[PDB]
């Protein structure tokens, strides 16, 4: 595959990207940069004017953290359909590519629609304080603060949609999740798509030193910060007995 | 639409095959070579940068790579022309003609052939299959399986203008190993059948089952040039004097 051939693979995944995600980088920026602020109960109730049956703060701010992980989960399938050698795939390798790779996506997009001081929420029409979020009782409260800690380093890369939709796709083109079947044919795809970013990086970050051995980096972390939170996930599922979980989500921390 | 779509296709195969089947065929209906005499005289009473004479199958073998490898270039010119093959990835470019012009090359086997052997030396000799028999292994394995699907194929009684399109919808196969983007080239390929049905209705009214019947022998082909890179494995390993145009070499490598 030569330079042009990946100059023209980028135009294909950031067309599949801008097709497929409701909330880009862009839409984001520019509305943070000027939203309803949830900041306490009081604001979020509000803001609230189809879940589990409303218990308590903490779980059902959990609850929706489900409805937004699910919807990216369905957002990301479609991206991962339009990328070009994906639908060519054995199907049991496409559902073990987005089965162990959407929350690495979803955690590396969150970064997006996240600032330091909390995030949007509900296509932008809301903005959820980093501080309230802080505030739920554990085991929530420290599910959700290493991944703000994750994205405002990330952000510090500055990072544009054109970089992000190679980022992404390269997360779920990899050829180490366990139980493939064509391993080297996903290991193909993926690297073409590291390399494609190569070059991309060098056109789009000129100036910027080192950004693509910092991203690979970046992709390691992700790997641990969705260990490290698929951990906790267990730890609710045991310890929060009345707390549930969306189908779509028992089979994923199914294996 | 589509009928446009066939004359134009035709129109790349008339430009880049000097040897259509219309041609081949108001011939063989040429001088003969059944022997090695008649080879030999063909070799010096025929004129069509080879090896050293190591012996006589090598040397018809050597004589069927320079004439496979000029038919790489055609088909090669002649995709440039199939509508958007051009603005496919450059590397799946490249890796359909790889794994695909053989396939296309005893497809068109099939129209300078009959039962009683080739045509040469574009146009001017005559191959018999007996002769082509009578060479040493593994030589004369790899040259009859041809024959048979040359004959059986033929008795489809297709003409250029289905015959480029079928050519086409060969290249244009996305079931190749490497292929970055599939589903592109199996739309392209979509278009192509389409086309070549249609053709098919307009060309051949009252036969039958013409167009499943091609599709059949589009699998059909694939498992012949699976037979044909095993045998050709042989040769690479048996074969150990004789050599391999680095075209060929590139196309075999994997
Ligand atoms: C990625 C994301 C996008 N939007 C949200 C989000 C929006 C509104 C509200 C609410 F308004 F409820 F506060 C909570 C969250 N998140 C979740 C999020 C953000 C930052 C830190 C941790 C986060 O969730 C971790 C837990 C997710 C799991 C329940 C499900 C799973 O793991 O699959
Ligand atoms: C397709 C073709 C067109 N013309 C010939 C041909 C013309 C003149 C003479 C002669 F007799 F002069 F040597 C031999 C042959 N052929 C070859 C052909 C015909 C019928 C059956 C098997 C055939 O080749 C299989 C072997 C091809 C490989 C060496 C290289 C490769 O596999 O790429």
């Amino acid at each position: 595959m030569q330079v042009a051939d990946l100059k023209a693979f980028s135009k294909h995944i950031y067309n599949a990207y801008l097709k497929n995600f409701n909330m880009t980088k862009k839409k984001a920026r520019s509305i943070l940069t000027g939203p309803f602020v949830i900041h306490d109960i009081e604001t979020l109730w509000q803001a609230e004017k189809g879940l589990p049956p409303y218990k308590e703060i903490s779980v059902h701010v959990f609850y929706r953290c489900q409805c937004t992980t699910v919807e990216t989960v369905r957002e990301l399938t479609e991206f991962a359909k339009s990328i070009p050698s994906f639908s060519s795939l054995f199907l049991n390798d496409q559902v073990t590519l987005l089965k162990y790779g959407v929350h690495e996506a979803i955690f590396a997009m969150l970064a997006s629609i996240v600032n330091k001081d909390g995030l949007l929420v509900a296509n932008g029409s809301g903005f959820v304080t980093r501080e309230f979020l802080r505030s739920l009782r554990k085991p929530f409260s420290d599910i959700i603060e290493p991944k703000f800690e994750f994205a405002v380093k990330f952000n510090a890369l500055e990072l544009d949609d054109s970089d992000l939709a190679l980022f992404i796709a390269a997360i779920i083109l990899c050829g180490d999740r366990p139980g493939l079947m064509n391993v080297p044919r996903v290991e193909a795809i993926q690297d073409t798509i590291l390399r494609a970013l190569e070059f991309h990086l060098q056109a789009n970050h000129p100036d910027a030193q080192y950004l693509f051995p910092k991203l690979l980096q970046k992709m390691a972390d992700l790997r641990q910060l969705v260990t490290e939170h698929a951990q906790m996930m267990q730890r609710i599922k045991k310890t929060e007995t009345e707390t549930s979980l969306h189908p779509l989500l028992q089979e994923i921390y199914k294996d």
